[PDB]
RNA sequence: UUUUUUUUUUUUUUUUUUUUUUUUUUCUCCUCUUUUUUUUUUUU
């Protein structure tokens, strides 16, 4: 919140939706794991987690 | 190459009182033998 922290690594429990954006967001796959099929993700994810950079 | 969410130890306290040991039965009941009754007295 304060910004003295630079770098963060987050799974879902911080990424589809948060206020007080950064000013980039990096994506390290393509794929995801839900209950247990396996699958890839959707635009309505993709929309939440990288709608929210400014 | 396996993410996300599913609460926990019932609430209450700042009510008066002018009595006194016990406690409640048992029925009428043939007394055998020398006597009048002796007696002062003195030594404690």
């Amino acid at each position: 919140s304060r910004g003295l922290v630079k770098v963060l690594f987050a799974t879902e429990t911080f990424a589809m939706g948060v206020n007080m954006p950064a000013r980039t967001v990096v994506f390290d796959s393509m794929r995801k794991h839900d209950g247990s099929t396996f699958r890839d993700l959707l635009p309505g994810e993709y929309v939440q987690m990288a709608g929210r950079a400014g």
